């Protein structure tokens, strides 16, 4: 709830002179102009003091902490360089697995890439901002041809930018990539300075935004899916997308680590860069890639696809963005259990869901919720469960805990918050009366009314649950979902702003699994 | 009111140079900062100068007490220090009962841990804050295992902190323990300083207050149970959450003097000290404990069990913190008794327990109340009731004495403050007011049901001849039907969802509802 011009004006009260970037605020360090704070949030860090906390912390400081070590050293001691690797069937292996065929030795240097034997993976080193020892590593395993991510600390507080020391502060061009062995790819032979988000297309936290402040041409480059491409225009928000490029999926724009084997030149594609910034009136020339890729590539013009929910796949078909569904029912059938299903599976496929269940007591949500994730009933399992502790500690998920909190604004306000922190995709809220707090009809389609602006402004998915149906509901919701009762329920939609398609099938739910099933 | 900043603008008043501590103001003393203003109530007191007295006799000191003196240096004379007995059979059997296995001399030094013969019974010394004499002693017995606790003076007058002359000053960090044995445990492995609460989990008086203000660290230890979690964070809202930090009840997770015993390591316990301050979104790395906890303590999901309920319990299943119940029915079937039976068997399980009574001459329900307690007629018994005098003078329980909706608001957000009220009774609503009725009427539930989930501390509503609009607010509902036979119907569980009805036999004997 903190304003830029407030950010401004108590840097005014303590006289500080500020310039004002592209993001985050620069100014000279009070504990050239080290100091920098975000444009929103205010989360402030230092490029020599190296002293972060949250605005109020800043609003402290003036008046009048982490360390991060673990066991991790012992592990890049036991890893070998694979420039420095004299076996010669060893090597051969791993780049034939791996796709390193035409990766030369100097660029391994370069980027300080390493290889551990006892597992077979590649090792991808994190180093301090300040030139310190390592911070973390990501490995990456191959089994059949598939990539899987693993990397020490936990999920959500890996926060490396592969290549931060590398780039110096002479440089205005920067691409980023969604892994990291494209990023040695395309630093190989365009030579132009190159980045990787922490955890691929998911999120980009706003403490690593302080790091791309310098550069004024940044060049997206994240996959070769549309969901790529929705991803980085959602990435791009944060960071003035005036001063940002985008490159289009396609049939002959693949990833940088393809392009370089495949033999497609890559620096053409660096050239057709296209701006993801444009006027209120735009002409074909930017959107000829996106009709080319909608053309082949049918399945992806709609949301991902559900592993869980075959009959609910053949009729929603996907789950796109900013699109704003209402889910109602008969109460006693688990409506709640039920859209807990709906989002775990999608989560677990790299969707950031946010839960903003109210009502509910959110610590029993969880159990609810971890019980799905195990497919089973957890309480004979109780011997099995720091396993699944560690499992269900990395999909991007987060709770809303509201104590007394009710009000409209507060509730939108921590939402807005919550995408630019975690990068929320996805916002679902148990229920709707509790956020209240002819009366309540006029309340009930201003709320309503409300959500479906966030819901396009931010691109944001929104997935309403409403407990006991509005008729003017129906104008501004793009989807409904309907769960009536005859433990078997059958869900009916009745509005598909996508696809006009509606139906209705069965729904045979186990209590001892706590998952939906249909035979 | 208060309002915090009226006490600043009143310091301003005298113009005294004032600090804003985590809770309670500091300033020089007038009477090395070292006047403590409470945020709330003001309750003033000096570290040297010891005086000490209400915000309005703060008004009073600056325009222009007690002794606690009692034979308990009789007792502490007649006992012996555990450290300093030559015996071998007699410290071997103190310890296996006591639990003191691992327990080493050592740390019996510096707590000055002593022991009486007649009794057989610990005895844990408080200390003045001046380091002057014994103000009281708290006395532990073991009969079978089951500790029983009894202390000099009264229990709503013991105000000890074990160890704060202990403690130095160059302390930032300082662990809570809700008894007094597994204090002496965790200091004698980590090292770390480490004080007890009075009475457990049950109430921290403000009065202690400003002596925990100098620690920046703070880690709540306070048993291995959800009700334990549950006091540590009503505990912690007094004094700035944001300061303080937790750790979950749970299997590898045992009290102090267990985990000590059992050869868990400690101090990787006290690494885990998860806030109990967070923002507005968190993760699933702060309730990971949480959800393990409720996972293998299916029956702590709920409330406590009431021992004189059976059939009440099957139902409700449990009393929670922070609902609202709404309890009604048709007058002259004494349903002011009933509720009177209902806190009472709550409240000697450990509940803090308000009674807010209007136009009920609350003097008239305390003999409703004590006649319960005794289980019988006390009219015959009234030779033997100076003894149960003192059994009902050591449950947490207080009364409201007097009519605004805003007055009575105050004072019950007063209660939780000052004695750590976590339950709310009040009998005739109507007389709180002093389609206007049907409106204001809606406007006072809606206020309790604020109330109570602020404070996260429980109401129990009893109305007057119910309302369609109080359902919706409400979350449990209790109605007492009459046809000294009667019946309690449910009709709304926010908790569980189920419904019921079961008869009850109320015997004017003994004022205690029964049922065959």
């Amino acid at each position: 709830p903190v304003t830029a011009t407030e950010i401004r004006q108590y840097l005014r009260g303590h006289g500080i002179p500020f310039q004002d970037g592209h993001s985050c605020l620069r100014a000279l360090s009070p504990f050239s102009f080290s100091l920098f704070i975000d444009k929103t949030t205010g989360h402030f860090l230092c490029m020599t003091s190296l002293a972060e906390g949250s605005w109020e912390d800043f609003q402290a400081s003036v008046e009048g902490e982490f360390e991060d070590s673990e066991e991790v050293r012992r592990i890049w001691n036991r890893a070998i360089p694979l420039w420095e690797l004299p076996d010669q069937e060893e090597v051969q292996l791993a780049d034939t697995m791996f796709g390193l065929t035409k990766v030369t030795d100097d660029t391994l240097k370069r980027f300080s890439v390493r290889y551990l034997r006892p597992a077979r993976s590649l090792v991808f080193p994190w180093f301090s901002p300040g030139g310190s020892g390592l911070r973390g590593l990501k490995l990456l395993e191959a089994k059949c041809v598939s990539y899987e991510e693993t990397t020490i600390p936990r999920p959500s507080a890996y926060h490396n930018l592969f290549g931060l020391p590398l780039i110096s502060r002479r440089d205005a061009e920067v691409v980023l990539t969604s892994r990291e062995l494209d990023s040695l790819a395309l630093n190989q032979s365009t030579g132009l300075p190159t980045l990787t988000l922490p955890r691929g297309t998911t999120c980009l936290p706003p403490a690593l935004l302080p790091y791309l402040e310098q550069f004024r041409r940044i060049v997206f480059w994240l996959g070769d899916d549309l969901r790529s491409l929705e991803a980085a225009k959602l990435f791009a928000r944060k960071l003035n997308p005036k001063r940002c490029f985008l490159v289009r999926p396609g049939d002959q724009q693949p990833r940088p680590l393809e392009a370089l084997n495949g033999g497609f030149n890559l620096s053409r594609i660096l050239r057709t860069a296209l701006p993801a910034w444009h006027k209120s009136i735009v002409s074909f020339r930017q959107l000829r890639e996106e009709v080319l890729g909608e053309l082949s590539n049918v399945e992806q013009a709609a949301g991902l696809r559900w592993s869980r929910f075959p009959d609910l796949n053949r009729i929603l078909k996907g789950h796109r963005k900013g699109e704003l569904t209402v889910f109602t029912g008969p109460t006693g059938s688990g409506k709640t259990t039920f859209i807990s299903e709906y989002a775990l599976d999608l989560c677990s496929q790299g969707v950031n869901t946010l839960w903003g269940s109210f009502e509910i007591s959110n610590v029993r949500l969880a159990r609810v919720m971890l019980t799905q994730f195990a497919e089973g009933r957890l309480e004979d399992q109780l011997d099995k469960y720091d396993h699944w502790a560690d499992r269900f500690e990395d999909l991007p998920l987060y709770f809303m805990t509201f104590h007394g909190q009710q009000s409209i604004r507060t509730v939108i306000d921590t939402m807005q918050h919550a995408v630019y922190v975690y990068d929320i995709c996805h916002v679902i809220i148990d229920n709707l009366q509790f956020m209240m707090g002819t009366d309540r009809i006029a309340a009930q389609d201003y709320i309503i009314g409300v959500f479906r602006k966030f819901a396009t402004d931010n691109n944001c998915h929104v997935t309403l649950v409403i407990h006991p149906g509005s008729a003017k509901a129906s104008q501004e919701a793009d989807n409904v979902l309907i769960l009536q009762d005859r433990g078997k329920r059958y869900l009916q939609v009745s509005k598909n702003r996508f696809d006009g398609d509606v139906g209705v099938f069965p729904l045979e739910f186990n209590k001892n699994s706590l998952t939906f099933s249909i035979p």
